[PDB]
């Protein structure tokens, strides 16, 4: 059931996870939650998510709560500052420490509970 574009395969998942239950199952795949780093896979991804939310590889690191992605992209803030939800991370209930993609936008993504259960989507290399 991977898809492929530029250079990975993604999963897009049929049962929802918590965010690390999720992650844990990416990494039993050899993959794990998707990092984006480009336009045109923000345009992949939400296109493929069909309006349903799926978590991806957004988590807080550090001690100043910075994002980062699971898979080790360093995060860059200045180039993905376009694709949150106007408002996002807003932080809701100081207890929204992942990041999924939510709305059909490349303003796309919005931080929630890591314990809450979301279909989720995977990432993997492909090497020839
Ligand atoms: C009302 O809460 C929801 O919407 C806000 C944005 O208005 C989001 O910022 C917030 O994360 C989201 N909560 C969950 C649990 O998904
Ligand atoms: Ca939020």
């Amino acid at each position: 059931g991977w898809k492929y574009f530029k250079g990975n395969f993604y999963y897009f998942s049929l049962i929802p996870k918590t965010w690390y239950s999720a992650e844990q199952f990416c990494v039993s795949r050899n993959s794990h939650l998707t990092s984006v780093t480009s336009e045109s896979e923000q345009e992949f991804l939400y296109k493929t998510a069909g309006g349903l939310i799926y978590w991806i590889g957004l988590t807080k690191a550090g001690m100043e709560g910075d994002w980062s992605w699971v898979d080790d992209t360093p995060f860059n803030k200045v180039q993905s500052a376009r694709f949150w939800i106007p408002g996002e991370p807003n932080n809701a209930g100081n207890n929204e420490h992942c990041g999924n993609i939510k709305a059909p936008s490349l303003q796309a993504w919005n931080d929630a509970p890591c314990d809450i259960t979301f279909l989720f989507i995977c990432k993997r290399p492909y090497v020839p």
